[PDB]
């Protein structure tokens, strides 16, 4: 099983994803990395790896539909099974998510549906909120808002700061994205239009496993 992961920054997750595949925790291998950033460090940990690496910059294409349909014509060149965002800033077209219809997942940093946008974090300590979280869900047209398949919660406290509040979510981040990454490679999860699936089962709006 093919997988290609799209990054715009540091690359911890995608870091997680090489690991679980090498280590066959997946069965399914990371084809090649995607960037819209040039200097994003997720692409040196890809170089490393030995997958190949992708750098398509925005300045170039004129237009977002346009982007969009380079980038598509670039990943098909790998013949994804599941294609991953994973730390993906851009929104992505109605034709790049009805492209990628079913086979297309994400990770976002709050308990959905509560802090659907960025600065999510900052959010959460603003609002005193008693629990953070981050939540995998399938993509749709509806920004951050395709439907749940696994949230991680967790505490924030006093003395926090963003920087805690985010190594905190981060850490979840790591062991809950491989784990739903590892139930599509098996069969066991999929989308039935706004519906996530585990093992035939519909799951309930907040996810669980
Ligand atoms: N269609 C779609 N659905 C999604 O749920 C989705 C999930 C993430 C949402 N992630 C993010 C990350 C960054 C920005 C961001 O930088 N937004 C700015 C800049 C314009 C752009 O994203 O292209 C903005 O104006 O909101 C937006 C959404 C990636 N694209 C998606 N695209
Ligand atoms: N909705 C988009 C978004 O903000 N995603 C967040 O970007 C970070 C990238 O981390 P990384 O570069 O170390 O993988 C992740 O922590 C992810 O939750």
């Amino acid at each position: 099983m093919n997988i290609v992961v799209l990054i715009s920054g540091n690359g911890s997750n995608l870091q997680a994803i090489i690991d679980a595949c090498k280590t066959n925790k997946i069965k399914g291998t990371v084809r090649a990395v995607f960037s819209n950033k040039a200097d994003a460090f997720g692409l040196e940990r890809a170089r490393q790896a030995g997958i190949a690496t992708h750098t398509l910059i925005a300045s170039a294409f004129d237009s977002r539909e346009a982007y969009d349909r380079e980038l598509i014509h670039e990943i098909d060149m790998y013949a994804p099974d599941v294609v991953v965002l994973a730390g993906f800033m851009r929104i992505l077209s109605p034709a790049f998510v009805s492209h990628y219809a079913g086979r297309l997942l994400n990770i976002h940093p709050s308990l959905l549906p509560k802090y659907p946008g960025l600065h999510t974090h900052r959010q959460a300590l603003e609002n005193g909120d008693e629990e953070h979280g981050t939540s995998v869900h399938f993509v749709t047209d509806e920004l951050d808002g395709g439907p749940v398949i696994l949230q991680a919660k967790v505490p924030v406290f006093a003395g926090d700061s963003e920087d805690d509040i985010t190594a905190r979510v981060q850490t979840q981040e790591h062991a809950i994205y491989p784990l739903v990454i590892s139930w599509f490679a098996d069969g066991r999860l999929k989308m039935h239009e706004n519906a996530a699936w585990l093992d035939g089962q519909r799951l309930p709006p907040q996810g669980y496993a």
